[PDB]
């Protein structure tokens, strides 16, 4: 029914490090720790709760299998 | 169902500062009131009503149980 | 079902000034006259109907029951 | 079901000037001939077809019944 | 049930030039080959896939029939 | 049903160099891997996973059949 989910999914098991960038042009790193429907929560420090809407695109620091 | 909803939850339960960054730049910061499918409510002087369409990123303070 | 519909309903009721600020960086100011699904009716000489999809903040000019 | 649908239904009928201003800062400026679910029709010379979603506000040249 | 369908489809039946402007202020020219519910396939050299989400006007070159 | 999957697939099965351009300006270019729904994932050195939301137009570098 997707790719997206089991594209995200593969960078969320595989703790792969991501660049997202947002349609503002901003630039947020981390590991993806979970997502839903909407949301991408990111983490670093603290996990910041990404809403979908506002990603640009998802690009994964190396090659990950999908 | 969600991921969303539990994090918004866990903030809004444990009254944790948050940062909300908008698509347009701007930064907005207070407490977690309530929300509900389509906005959410930022309490500091008044509560002021959010659209989550508006949203890039909710970030807390410090780290959260969720 | 909403926090959104009782907030706003609370608004026109209380006829509270509000200033509704858009994404694009643009603040409006007025009372609201009336809201559906999609769209808020906001007075001053004539309405302006703003559409939600446009709106970042609704902030009401002081606080009020909801 | 709507107020937006009698708001933009009395702009028609009555011919009345309008100025619908776009989230990205122009403003056009036309009757409104007619309108759907996702689109208005603004005419001039040609009909502009605008899509609501790139529409912040509606604004009346006078006061109009609603 | 629509006025965005015969619209675009007067417009692609009488291979009319139009200007689709973007909502970040890009001016496209072409005429239009197909549409569906997502997208505008606008033809010159190639034909570029336009989403409709990305699209703030169509304005025809001259009058059309709808 | 749709004109959209038939072209992006057209793309995606003939292995067309395309640019992807963002709502925000800025140009991206590979190949289409995939697509689902609400996503397309762009081929290059990794996959980056692009949003539709972000996407204005997706134009082949050559003519394709569709
Ligand atoms: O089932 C869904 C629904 C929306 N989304 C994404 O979330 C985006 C924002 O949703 P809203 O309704 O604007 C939407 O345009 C899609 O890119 C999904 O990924 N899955
Ligand atoms: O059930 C829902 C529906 C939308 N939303 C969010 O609200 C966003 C704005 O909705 P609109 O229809 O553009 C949408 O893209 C989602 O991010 C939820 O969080 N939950
Ligand atoms: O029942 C609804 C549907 C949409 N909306 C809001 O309208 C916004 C714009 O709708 P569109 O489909 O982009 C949507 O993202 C929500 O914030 C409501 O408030 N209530
Ligand atoms: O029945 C409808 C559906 C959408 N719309 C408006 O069209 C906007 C753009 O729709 P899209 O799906 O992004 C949406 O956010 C609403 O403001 C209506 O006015 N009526
Ligand atoms: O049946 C449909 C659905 C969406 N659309 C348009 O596509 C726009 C982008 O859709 P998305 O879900 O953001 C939407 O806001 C409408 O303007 C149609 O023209 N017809
Ligand atoms: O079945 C679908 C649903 C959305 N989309 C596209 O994804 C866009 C983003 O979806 P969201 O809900 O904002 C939407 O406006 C359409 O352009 C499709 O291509 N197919």
């Amino acid at each position: 029914q997707s790719l997206q989910d089991p594209f995200l999914n593969a960078l969320r098991r595989e703790r792969v490090p991501v660049s997202i960038y947002l349609v503002n042009g901003i630039k947020l790193q981390g590991q993806i720790e979970s997502f839903d429907q909407f949301v991408i929560l990111l983490k670093n420090t603290v996990s910041q709760m990404v809403y979908k809407h506002a990603i640009s695109t998802v690009v994964p620091s190396r090659p990950v299998s999908h």
